[PDB]
């Protein structure tokens, strides 16, 4: 069905990957081209979760569930208030598969591409034009030869630039805003905010704040701060760790020292406004060449609702299945029926997110 063609996946995360994998696994000839310079680029953020009805299948399609297992460790949750804990949910031996087991980035990453023939992926891509030719794609790599492709697969993330073929559709704030950060050496570090964690995750909500952290994320304690965006607002430079401490000290000032201690010994934080890809509108019907989007390209969503990975995931999925087939009479329906598929459990994913986003933020909100 793509019998004598080729397929261009731009961007090397797991949902890209992913897709990667299913198609070749079919004896489609497909490639990845993919920014990061090299294998070991470290991947900033937290752990993945795999369900067990989306983000499971996926990799149970590609031989790939037990090495997910392998790697994965499952983990409890703590929620405490600006000092004490309130609830403590550890994991029963019956849920530890369970649409639980948290896996880091860089593991994913290596399961994913290991599970490729040899030089599927070509680092140091950086996809900056797409131009449509006759029967084939033209694509511009900074500083590198341009390629062809007879179908573009968009798995760039959330805040892809070369979307207008598919969608005109733009990338918006929701109002909430992310501060992240790793520290090493946690047990040393921050001894009594790991202790809180006591080998589970930890989260507190307090006055508008929201704190989350998973303290065994390969052995570094990865922490996020939430807030609604400051009217102010930017007026904290991210470059400037001081004037970041500043700030978070002032918006934690009522909370407890453990906390304090982790602002503190933080040498270094990322601010990121939350934001939504909506998939508000029908994408566009006439396009010059086969093109489409899957993952956070297809429909970034506010991290709240633990979806994200698992639907990108199962676009990963649905389009493989679809363009394996040969049910369809060309690639074009087949890209059109996986977008309706994806326009209705990813509204539903977004929805789910969006009402989490305001619940959480509601001023007098408590996590049970
Ligand atoms: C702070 C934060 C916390 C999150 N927490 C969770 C969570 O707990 N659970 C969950 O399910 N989801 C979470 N998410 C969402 C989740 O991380 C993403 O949904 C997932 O990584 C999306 O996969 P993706 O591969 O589609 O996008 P990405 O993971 O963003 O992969 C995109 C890839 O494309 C590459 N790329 C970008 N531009 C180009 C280009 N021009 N050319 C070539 N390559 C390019 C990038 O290098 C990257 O490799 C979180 C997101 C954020 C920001
Ligand atoms: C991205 N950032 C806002 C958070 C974060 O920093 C962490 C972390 N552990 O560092 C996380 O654990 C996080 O990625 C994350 O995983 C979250 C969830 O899984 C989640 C959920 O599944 C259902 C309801 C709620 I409500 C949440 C909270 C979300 C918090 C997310």
């Amino acid at each position: 069905l793509l019998s004598d063609k080729n397929v261009a996946i731009i961007g090397g995360g797991p949902v890209g990957l992913t897709m990667a994998k299913l198609l070749q696994q079919n004896g489609i000839d497909v490639s990845v081209y993919e920014r990061d310079n090299d294998r070991e680029a470290r991947i900033f953020g937290g752990t993945l979760d795999l369900h067990k009805g989306s983000g499971q299948e996926a990799m149970k399609k590609a031989g790939l569930l037990q090495t997910y297992y392998d790697l994965a460790l499952p983990m409890g949750v703590n929620i405490a208030d600006e000092k004490g804990n309130i609830l403590s949910t550890k994991n029963v031996k019956p849920e530890n598969r369970f649409d639980n087991p948290e896996i880091n980035r860089n593991d994913l990453r290596a399961i994913l591409l290991n599970s490729l023939e040899n030089d599927t992926v070509i680092w140091d891509r950086k996809l900056v034009m797409l131009e449509p030719g006759k029967k084939k794609w033209t694509l511009t790599f900074e500083n590198k030869p341009s390629e062809t492709a007879d179908l573009v697969i968009l798995a760039n993330g959330g805040m892809s630039k070369v979307r207008k073929f598919v969608t005109d559709t733009e990338v918006e704030e929701t109002g909430t805003f992310n501060i992240q950060a790793d520290i090493h050496q946690p047990e040393i570090n921050c001894p009594g905010f790991f202790q809180l964690c006591n080998g589970n995750r930890l989260m507190a909500s307090h006055q508008g704040n929201l704190l989350f952290a998973n303290p065994n994320n390969n052995g570094a304690l990865h922490f996020g701060i939430s807030f609604k965006t400051p009217d102010e607002w930017t007026q904290v430079d991210f470059q400037n760790r001081n004037s970041v401490v500043d700030f978070l000290l002032k918006e934690f000032s009522d909370w407890d020292e453990r906390y304090k201690e982790l602002i503190h010994t933080t040498l270094s934080f990322v601010g990121l406004a939350t934001r939504i890809f909506p998939l508000e509108k029908p994408w566009k019907s006439k396009r010059p060449l086969p093109i489409t989007m899957i993952g956070d390209a297809a429909h970034l969503m506010p991290p709240f609702a633990g979806q994200g990975v698992n639907s990108g995931l199962v676009d990963a999925l649905i389009l493989s299945d679809n363009l394996a087939d040969g049910k369809f009479n060309s690639i074009e329906e087949a890209v059109k029926n996986y977008e309706q598929q994806m326009f209705i459990y990813g509204k539903e994913a977004q929805e789910e997110s969006t009402q989490n986003e305001i619940e959480m933020f509601k001023p007098d909100f408590t996590f049970q």
